[PDB]
């Protein structure tokens, strides 16, 4: 059992800490650091407005929290270099604050005695980018130390793109993904860097801006200049979908496309990339493991231009992702 | 003053109403017919969710409604034959029940007495169809009778297409659009012929199918067999987007793409169409009476792909564009 | 193993469905009615927008449906004269389609072969009515043949009532709920027999009567006459809270009114209603089996003024409440 | 004209700014002070998620914005002591940040050279609080200069217990108000020092406490002792209902509760609380300009313990209330 510490105990933090204890039979999350009291930070893990009540029972004190009667020790350090993850002889920390994207920032945990960060998010200066599922086969142990995760919507379109590079040849293809709001969103018109993320978001549609596209490049570097898109956030809580407008020089079907998809949805990848016939909704996806669900029903064929569409649950199934991640870096040297 | 009756006094049916109200000097609706009591319908005259209180004061009786003291007759026949339009000399009717779309069954208002039906949906079996703006211009005083106002997508996509058609060429066009949800859309999980508007409207994204994409055909023919799409109705309750991507063998930019349409949405198709770089969100287009708002800070160019996006008030936006048209029909020959 | 059947497999009946799949040890449902056909009825079991996925499978044909490969037989039957319970060996009837909430029409239920019938709501001219954990005690197996189950709301407010009654001794007490909206209200404003039911639920607060406070004697006859209250169906899609304020002539403090709650809700009745101090919030009480889950927190005095305040998940609280009784029924006299 | 300025140009100092352009004709707004630019400024004063977008132009530069070309000067100091009013001849300034809500800090505007102060919240220290129409008559001129407009809450359920206690007598009073979520609140699962404002707004109720109902003694004394309650906090983003539970001495009906209300709410306290008979909801109620909206369909009588209804608008009636009381003051020496 490899342990495991997490900075930043926040929605995505709290999601790996309950997809470890669901998912996992090799992964100990022992240490946890955040900005809050652990009596706050105890009442967000138990209680949560999206997956529910926590199965276990949750106590804590001054320095620790206490799941199912295992110690979590936490810290409150805004500031990494204050940390010793050795102490609790932590091997791999997870970087969800989201304040720590700097590849070179966020190696501050292997000063504090860390082997390996992964950041739950896009990173600048990283050894790698992984999608799991796509180019992993590619992480290297010895050189691999701070690595990202990428973005939950690059999680969900890079699957669906590799097959589809794969077979028909995107030229170029532009997408919307219809997004659950986040938490960088105001909930009354309020001030942002970001003037539309300003706006109060549970009733409102809001176009944003996301790398997602472009960082598909990272992990299929034969599809770089090949991508763009955006983001209309939109209100449910969570559960979002990757919609992909794109041009093959093939002549295709909405039948060879689906077949495609299918065809490679199965074994290993299968558990990263779904295939869907069924008539699903928003809540249909919500705690759906996969990072892409793909649904055949909305396939459109136009001439050479196609659009295919697929969900992800933006939490917990990019969480899914990144665990799988941590898995493999947790199975081999380190 | 041209005479107006409304059949359906729905969503569509009222925001038309008010519309005539605030944005009209020679239109008056003067009978509406629904499947309701007096009550029910000065109540939901005078109070909406959507547009506010009713500026006005409304009273009823046993027959009929008054608002701002014109009498507006009220009928409860779930079958049109039994309407008499001619008793009131009305000349246009708005048919907005969405249950009769199809023209061969709205030509019972002409029966009834009317001299035109307008169809406020996509109809099968009309005289013609029209988005405003667009194609407005073959409108027949004598041959056109019975035309449809195509859909709030559709009214949103085509001035938006033409222009770019008209200048670049698209080769093929694939829409999405995320659209407010509707009435036909269930409030709690429960059975529906559509087996994800089946589920609950306020929590969930919602794909359904909309011909919108090639209802344009219809207004540009041109496009016929070029365009396709579909909806996302997602929780707000008016408001939607229309995101068309296509190619084009045109060599484009982001800036070039937006210049022609601020080229173009000028005059009165400016009141179709309209150009805007500010910070947009949909309650910002709620109560807009374009047609199409064009979000020039969406624009997006991959190669020869290119995304576009335009804005709706899929109930106001859609409505200002059927009054234009009824305002059209209502300028020429009533016979 | 009891069987059951189901008739009206919407929110109630299909929460009724899981509630026995995970609770249960001794019940089988072997048939279903309501007025759709088996891919609609195998879609809204398998997918539900609040209670998630169904952990096992789900197959259908032309006259059935099965999970986890139990054949259960399923019929499309407006009218229950022309159903035939007898034919499946059905023993108690949940009555769930709030259209057979008079045990007068319900006792079709018998003659078309049902020994037992239990009614999901309020009914009139039934044998009984019951709040588990209150009244059921007074389950009489030859002469309560067709029963309520009472509102969820009432079986939020009686253990509540009871317990606070018992100890200091209610003079009157008038009710909130603030109610998650439910079917019967409208996605987008429209005509409906409530003039307020009939708008939009999803963006308002929405007053309506509900007689669960005058319902609580039916259960705890020494309260007749002395509650009221009514509802604010508000924009959540479930989960509710019922806030109480009475008069006593007892003196209480906000501690001794909750250690009254906290004495009681132990043993079986602590089932029923629960006793909290935590910090809830309503998506905390989803799925929360517990009839009645008291908000210590919320406890206020002033005088001989008291308010409290209970949670109900008002679909699957309620639905552990009609199961409970469901097992009582189904541990006796069955002929 | 008296010209006024606005300290704290968030939801409540805009609302303000539109109120003073759509109701009155001897107020003039010359002067905002916020945090952020006047680009962002102006695009929140422009658009609005509630109200709609403003009848008027607006434009902005680096030091000043422009409404229907009338110059608003515009300026960003978190220290209150920072700014001059005197410079621009403001008589009146209306205090909503949120962060003056102490009488003794507020009294720097002053200091900074206006003559009144209102301060748009419950108040400490303050010279005196005011629910218009209630104790109103009470402002005294020469020694009322910071002042308090009292809660949104507060002003609905003060009228109407002024009524209702001058005719029946109110022994005790317990209240809920069903209130649409405040900015205040998080959108996701985050820290609040308050557990439950922690919570996600938009899919909860979330109960949390108020003030208000002991407040409303300051307006009526003769009520000290006898009123309590708390809010739940519920998915709408304006519009809210007070409830309120009280017993009374007095043998009373359904009747006679309503023709009190009905019988008082004339003349312009009849602009402070309405009397209605109609089938509301809270949209019914959105941007109505009374201060408490009594819905006597709602009255219910049980023995000697009552339960009456209002609603109001928790931004702009209480705006209303507001700019009624600086109008007060607007005309009385100063
Ligand atoms: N849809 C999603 O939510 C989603 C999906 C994929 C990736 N991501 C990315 O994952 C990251 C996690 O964001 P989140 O949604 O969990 O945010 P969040 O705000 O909901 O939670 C993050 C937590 O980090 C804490 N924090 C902030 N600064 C800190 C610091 N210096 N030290 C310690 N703790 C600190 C906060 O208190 C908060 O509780 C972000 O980079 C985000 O972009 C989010
Ligand atoms: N976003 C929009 O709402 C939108 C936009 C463009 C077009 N439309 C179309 O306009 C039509 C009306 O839509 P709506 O949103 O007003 O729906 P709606 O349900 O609000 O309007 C229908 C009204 O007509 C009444 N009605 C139903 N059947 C009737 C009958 N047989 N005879 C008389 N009255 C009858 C109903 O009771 C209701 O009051 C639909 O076809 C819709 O697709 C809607
Ligand atoms: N919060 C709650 O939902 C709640 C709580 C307690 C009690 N109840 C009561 O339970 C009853 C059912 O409520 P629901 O929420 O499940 O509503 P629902 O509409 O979800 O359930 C009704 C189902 O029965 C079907 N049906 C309708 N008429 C029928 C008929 N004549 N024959 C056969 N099937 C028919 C409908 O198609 C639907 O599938 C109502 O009386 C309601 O008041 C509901
Ligand atoms: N329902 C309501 O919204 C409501 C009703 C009645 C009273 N109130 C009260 O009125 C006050 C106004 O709150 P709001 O709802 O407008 O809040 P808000 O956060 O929506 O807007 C307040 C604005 O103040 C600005 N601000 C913060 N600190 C500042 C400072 N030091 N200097 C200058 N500007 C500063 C912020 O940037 C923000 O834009 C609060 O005390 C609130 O409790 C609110």
């Amino acid at each position: 059992t490899i342990r495991v510490g997490i900075n930043g105990f926040g929605r995505i933090g709290r999601n790996f800490f309950r997809a470890v204890l669901e998912r996992s039979d090799d992964l100990e999350v022992v240490a946890v650091n955040d900005l809050t009291d652990n009596k706050t930070l105890s009442t967000l893990l138990k209680f949560d407005s999206i997956m529910g009540r926590l199965g276990q029972e949750v106590e804590y004190d001054d320095d620790s929290i206490t799941v199912g009667g295992k110690r979590i020790a936490v810290y409150a350090e805004r500031d990494p270099k204050n940390l010793d993850w050795a102490a609790h002889n932590v091997d791999i920390v997870i970087e969800s604050t989201g304040f720590f994207t700097d590849a070179n920032a966020a190696k501050a945990h292997i000063e504090a005695g860390a082997k390996k960060v992964i950041i739950s998010a896009p990173a600048s200066n990283e050894d790698a980018t992984f999608v799991y599922g796509v180019n992993h086969e590619s992480y290297d142990p010895e050189n691999h130390n701070v690595i990202s995760g990428a973005s939950c919507t690059t999680n969900c379109l890079a699957p669906m793109a590799k097959v589809l590079n794969d077979k028909f040849g995107i030229e170029n293809g532009l997408m919307t993904t219809v997004h659950a709001y986040t938490g960088d969103q105001r909930l009354h018109d309020a001030p942002h860097r970001d003037l539309r993320r300003a706006r109060a978001a549970a009733v409102n549609i809001v176009p944003t801006s996301t790398g997602a596209a472009k960082a598909v490049a990272l992990v299929l570097p034969e599809l770089k200049g090949k991508l763009d898109g955006y983001a209309l956030r939109v209100p449910v809580i969570t559960g979002s979908a990757t919609d992909l407008t794109f041009n093959t020089k093939s002549e295709v079907t909405v039948e060879s496309i689906n077949a495609a998809i299918k065809e490679a949805a199965v074994g290993e990848f299968g558990e990263t990339l779904a295939y869907s016939e069924e008539p699903l909704v928003s809540t249909d996806i919500v705690h759906d493991s996969h990072g892409s669900i793909f649904d055949a029903g909305l396939t459109k064929v136009s001439g050479n231009t196609v659009k295919v569409v697929s969900w992800y649950d933006n939490e917990w199934g990019y969480t899914c992702q990144l665990l799988r991640l941590t898995e493999l870096v947790a199975s081999k040297l380190l």
